[PDB]
């Protein structure tokens, strides 16, 4: 589908101004009342654009937008697809597993068809392919993902983040991003992200604006090479960092495995990621469930 003239639009929009549809239809050249079609469809995409007749249209801020251009500029090589406009990162993969490569990727600003469970720009999606030559991941895997996702963030400047067993990060204890795995039956993966940039928390919300071409840039760097480190070491080379990271770790949780609760104190991960859960002096692994504060 051919998403351009919003596109388009949303960018004339973008530098929180007020604009006209005459103005507008100028630029873009066509009948403002071909504008208000289009005014509509960012709208519904959940996109602020308010009215004032005599005024023209406008967003309540400027806001930020992918940019292939700046995202591929500080990028070296491997295919990146940014869509600002997808149904889901994950299938757009999905779909092409035959013709990718591990490394290949792609960025979105908005999901219309989201899958593992949101305004356009809200929010930032980021999917990668990977070809484990060897099962020689998932939990492996999804920490690496964590690990170094908040790695980046640190580096830009939000310093606060945290990793929860196995696959979210958090800030002041609440979630901000979201790791998806996906096996494929050599392994095909297919790795999707999602962090909460503006508005359960926000990098905005707090304080922190960081630019989303940056970003998306810094972790297809970041990423490909804690892959192309974990494909061959596992997960050893990132024990430590899990352990700095680590948001509960040393607190009491409450693991949910199934129809069980369980209590305990967290005591990070083995070698193999399983989490450690102490209880009553009892430290033992847990290869499964759902972490929570308690
Ligand atoms: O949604 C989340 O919070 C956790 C799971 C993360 C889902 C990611 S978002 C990018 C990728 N594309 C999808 O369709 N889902 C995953």
């Amino acid at each position: 589908k051919d998403n351009t003239v919003p596109l388009k639009l949303i960018a004339l929009l973008a530098n929180g101004e007020f604009h006209s549809g005459e103005q507008l239809g100028e630029t873009l050249g066509m009948s403002r009342a071909a504008i208000n079609k289009h005014i509509q469809t960012l709208r519904d995409w959940g996109v602020d654009v308010f009215t004032v007749p005599g005024k023209g249209y406008s967003l309540p801020e400027p806001i930020q937008l992918l940019n292939a251009k700046q995202i591929l500029g500080q990028l070296d090589g491997g295919s990146v697809a940014v869509l600002p406009v997808i149904d889901s990162t994950n299938q757009y993969l999905l779909d092409r597993i035959g013709e990718l490569k591990s490394g290949d990727a792609c960025i979105a600003e908005y999901q219309q068809a989201g899958r593992g469970r949101s305004p356009f720009g809200a929010n930032l999606y980021l999917s990668m392919f990977w070809r484990l030559e060897q099962p020689a991941a998932a939990i492996g895997l999804s920490l690496v993902i964590g690990i170094v996702m908040a790695e980046v963030l640190r580096k830009l400047g939000a310093d606060k983040v945290r990793v929860k067993w196995p696959n979210d990060l958090y800030l002041q204890d609440r979630k901000l991003a979201g790791i998806l795995v996906e096996l494929t039956g050599a392994a095909q993966i297919v790795i999707g992200a999602g962090i909460n940039m503006a508005m359960w928390i926000t990098l905005q919300e707090a304080g922190i604006n960081l630019d989303r071409n940056t970003l998306a840039a810094m972790l297809i760097r970041e990423l490909r090479a804690a892959l192309e480190l974990f494909e061959q070491e596992g997960l050893a080379p990132y024990l430590s960092r899990w352990e700095k990271l680590d948001n509960f770790i040393n607190r009491p949780v409450k693991l949910i495995i199934g129809d069980k609760e369980i209590f305990g104190i967290s005591r990070g991960i083995d070698k193999q990621g399983a989490l450690l859960l102490e209880q009553d002096g009892i430290i033992k692994p847990w290869m499964g469930g759902e972490i929570s504060l308690r």
